[PDB]
């Protein structure tokens, strides 16, 4: 059920149409949480057989029940989860497979794509920023924005002094 | 086959026993790459089918076909994929249903135990480093060890920012 929270988080704040909530997973929420379109509907009709969300004539709202079964997994403390799987990071494991441009060049493009993904995220930035606050209403998006900036380029800059490294 | 370079991999030095490739996801690799338990004996016995790795009597090692099929995968280039999962993220995304003290509290936990965990790194890092090169043996281990060390610390650096403004 790898929607349920990300669902009953997107009615939050009033009702949407499933369309609606099927385009918030396919833009800005879908970048850090992904959902196969074949998973939505199966879990709204989830959803409202449990209570969580109701409609209307289809826009879903949350139900009381929603409101406090998501107020319940805000605030709960959960383990952090073991290392997210990086492929390219297995092969880094593996490097002494590599001859040095052999190295240098996986490295290489993976520092370019990585830049250029950075490049992407700032632009989002300086389009969102066009005085953050913590009520302000974009602060969830603020929040989500400069943590997947700060990932980049934190892996920008482990990329380049490898390559400083290697070459 | 979430397993199959894993494994590949995990051979490229010279032979291993089915025991000592699952020590190995029990221990610095499945931190980066998780293996269910239940997954390595048929992945083994699918590479064997394969004519990727041979046995003797069980110690499994390359075959000649495993080692480039292994050189292939690590010298092509891949799309970098989308988002890994965060759950802590998605509140945050979600946080205009936090009160500022319960939000303040969710933050300060996952500081937490970021902290700690980046301690454990950070003592791992000593003991491996108890003058690195290219070609030392021990590269592809300091590869996926600073790379998890500057990850948590870029998002401690994050968390504690956001803790900044939020108190």
């Amino acid at each position: 059920r790898v929607l349920k929270y990300a669902i009953l988080g997107l009615l939050r704040k009033g009702e949407l149409s499933g369309y609606d909530i099927t385009s918030y997973f396919k833009e800005e929420l879908g970048q850090f949480w992904s959902a196969k379109h074949s998973q939505i509907y199966p879990e709204l009709k989830k959803l409202t057989d449990e209570g969580f969300i109701t409609f209307r004539t289809k826009m879903y709202t949350l139900t009381d029940s929603g409101k406090q079964e998501l107020h319940d997994w805000l605030i709960r403390h959960q383990p952090i989860p073991e290392t997210v799987k990086d492929e390219f990071m297995l092969k880094a494991y593996f490097i002494s497979s590599l001859s040095r441009q052999e190295a240098s060049d996986l490295f290489t493009d993976q520092l370019l794509k990585r830049k250029a993904k950075l490049s992407d995220l700032q632009g989002s930035y300086e389009k969102l920023m066009a005085p953050m606050s913590f009520s302000s209403p974009d602060f969830g998006h603020y929040l989500v924005l400069t943590k997947a900036l700060e990932r980049e380029k934190n892996y920008v800059s482990w990329l380049e002094s490898i390559l400083a490294m290697i070459d």
